[PDB]
């Protein structure tokens, strides 16, 4: 009845993470509340939608990326500091897809997952031990004596004090499958920061010769 | 004069451009308005007794590596998704620590040197200009007036209006053949950036090796 105790405080400590982890994610993609799903809508597993985001949210990056194509052809084709800007601008709202994915990617091949979880062996996990703590007390009380009632009752404690102890021992045996999500998430936040790279890295380049070029002419005093 | 209102529309557009940059970077660094002002006052730090680059406020990747530091030993030196979950909540921290760096050197080098190219380079042109109207809301009065008034009292209003033209063309000339000095800023800008995605990626990395060996050895194991 010890070991018991201790794997529970263990499924509970496993609890504990899921959602914080959850929560801590999401918010990871979305700092903002303003631009961040209701939790209803972050709480659904969307086989067909990973957005994490509000509807429409063109994702920071896009936003600055917007204004400096904006403003930037406005300043005409003769100013560098324009042509930059929308080169710049380019780059950012590509960068805005690069993200748009690493919200997608994370939200149904990391937080889905870690939410089935959450609705299949955590939720069973718990009415095997709701059920036991349950039949535990019905028994407590009624052991001391009524009128088939104390009978059926103990038999009853059984099925759910082993039945508890065997999901939850069949989980706590199972770590590695949570172990191999973590994985998964650590591979999608790879993709962003290496495609990340290679977009600003085209960018620093075109940019690096914008200069050159223009800095090979004595600039009109 | 057009040639004139040509470069004025385009100092317009400057600031409308700057302004834009500076609200839409510092957002990008902070999208929770909770600490977007915890930014702007972001100083560089000496390092004479250690490279310690203080913030202010969490990060996000902080955050997160925190939870899984705070359970991952709760859950017990036996458990092997505990052990994980303390390897990337360490690695959780790095992350932080280098975003911590992009948001410090992109607010020193480059909005600090964006506000400044306000506070003082369009702003001085943004005076010339004002100047530059009384000037020609005078002269248009004198003008109003001639036959009705001294010889210089026309004579003035002209000079002072086409000495203050000048001041304001010359002052928007020079600030628009050298705006190659801003594409060259907004190199200093990606550059941070592009630095910050690799660190991260350098991160990752090393800890996806770790994680791997982990899963292995848990699943190469007997039961």
């Amino acid at each position: 009845d010890d070991e018991f105790l201790d794997m529970e405080r263990k499924i509970d400590v496993t609890n504990k993470v899921v959602a914080e982890i959850l929560s801590k994610t999401t918010e990871y993609l979305q700092p903002n509340p303003a631009y961040r799903a209701k939790l209803g809508m972050l709480n659904t597993v969307s086989k067909i939608r990973g957005q994490v985001k509000t509807t429409g949210y063109p994702q920071t990056e896009g936003l600055l990326g917007d204004c400096m194509l904006k403003y930037g052809k406005e300043l005409g084709e003769d100013s560098t500091f324009g042509n930059a800007l929308i080169e710049v601008g380019e780059s950012m709202k590509l960068m805005a897809e690069v993200k748009d994915s690493l919200d997608i990617n994370v939200k149904q091949t990391f937080i889905d997952p870690l939410q089935l979880l959450q609705d299949k062996d955590l939720k069973e996990i718990g009415h095997h031990l709701k059920k036991l703590e349950g039949r535990r007390l019905d028994y407590d009380y009624k052991k001391k004596r009524v009128g088939e009632e104390v009978r059926q009752a103990v038999e009853k404690f059984e099925e759910s004090k082993e039945l508890a102890e065997r999901s939850m021992f069949n989980f706590l045996e199972n770590d590695v499958e949570q172990v191999s999500q973590l994985a998964v998430f650590i591979e999608a936040a790879l993709d962003y920061h290496r495609q990340s790279t290679e977009i600003l890295q085209e960018l620093q380049s075109k940019l690096q010769m914008r200069i050159s070029a223009a800095s090979s002419v004595p600039r009109r005093e």
